[PDB]
């Protein structure tokens, strides 16, 4: 079918789960196969952070040093000498995919184990967070550490952004940051028709892993929850964003 043809054109494996929350119609393809979640986990991490912290708590200033910095710190590496509030760290993790911001947030909620417990509480029995950034991207075939599935990632995102795991105000908070993400212009955003609103979180890992999860709103209709995951067989393989955009067109077309 259309998705298998894409796996052939891009020589990659596709993980897809899409749910029209207004009709319960879905689009799936290897919906339950595991993939390294990479940075998409940052969205669920802030979801759990919003569960534990009040809006007032987010103003708490977090200080750190040049050594706390990891490999990809676009925003945090510019505020070492002044620190950043939790709200600012959440903005940089979600919108710029800042790795240090995610680590500081993760530390705030109790580490990867606490994140797992909380996801287990909301019904997510698949996602398996174990490490910090950027080590969590080091996932080899057959391993479940730091992996999840399209269905589980989409469902958990749905839980925090559309359900009731968070009160409306915090919901809107999460959605607005994601709506203003800066890293997914060539992914899900490039596969939906004009007029469609997208709130997404991207990811990239070893084995050419390239993912994007989002909540997309048609100009007319209820929101669609979508997770498009992918990986390749070479550990050092390069990914092509076009695969995600195309897969998204197929999903929009089918729905």
């Amino acid at each position: 079918d259309d998705f298998a043809k894409l796996e052939e054109q891009f020589d990659a494996k596709l993980g897809i789960f899409a749910l029209d929350t207004g009709t319960n119609r879905t689009v799936t393809y290897r919906p339950d196969e595991r993939f390294a979640f990479a940075s998409t986990i940052k969205a669920l991490t802030v979801g759990v952070l919003l569960q534990q912290k009040s809006i007032e708590d987010l103003n708490q200033r977090i200080t750190y040093t040049r050594d706390d910095l990891v490999n990809y710190n676009p925003i945090t590496e510019k505020h070492v000498d002044t620190g950043m509030t939790l709200k600012e760290l959440a903005d940089a993790s979600l919108r710029y995919s800042d790795n240090t911001a995610q680590n500081l947030i993760l530390k705030q909620i109790g580490g990867p184990e606490s994140l797992k417990k909380e996801l287990r509480k909301i019904g997510d029995e698949v996602t398996n967070p174990e490490r910090f950034e950027p080590e969590l991207n080091e996932v080899n075939p057959g391993e479940t550490q730091d992996t999840s599935t399209a269905r589980a990632l989409a469902t958990s995102l749905q839980a925090f952004a559309l359900e009731d795991k968070l009160p409306s105000e915090k919901r809107e908070l999460l959605i607005d940051w994601m709506k203003r993400n800066t890293t997914g212009d060539a992914l899900i955003r490039a596969g939906v028709p004009e007029g469609w609103e997208v709130a997404d979180k991207t990811g990239a890992g070893s084995y050419g892993t390239r993912n994007d999860i989002a909540i997309i709103w048609p100009p007319k209709g209820d929101p669609v929850v979508l997770a498009v995951l992918s990986s390749r067989d070479k550990k050092d393989a390069k990914y092509d964003d076009k695969l995600i955009a195309e897969a998204t067109k197929v999903v929009v077309k089918a729905l």
